[PDB]
């Protein structure tokens, strides 16, 4: 459980890619 924070990290970075074009739907609401 110890390692697995830092390997959720890297799959919050690229998370973020996904969330940038979800950033710009959230205004067309």
């Amino acid at each position: 459980k110890k390692k697995l924070g830092f390997f959720l990290v890297t799959f919050l970075f690229i998370w973020g890619m996904m969330l940038l074009h979800f950033t710009i739907q959230q205004r067309k609401k």
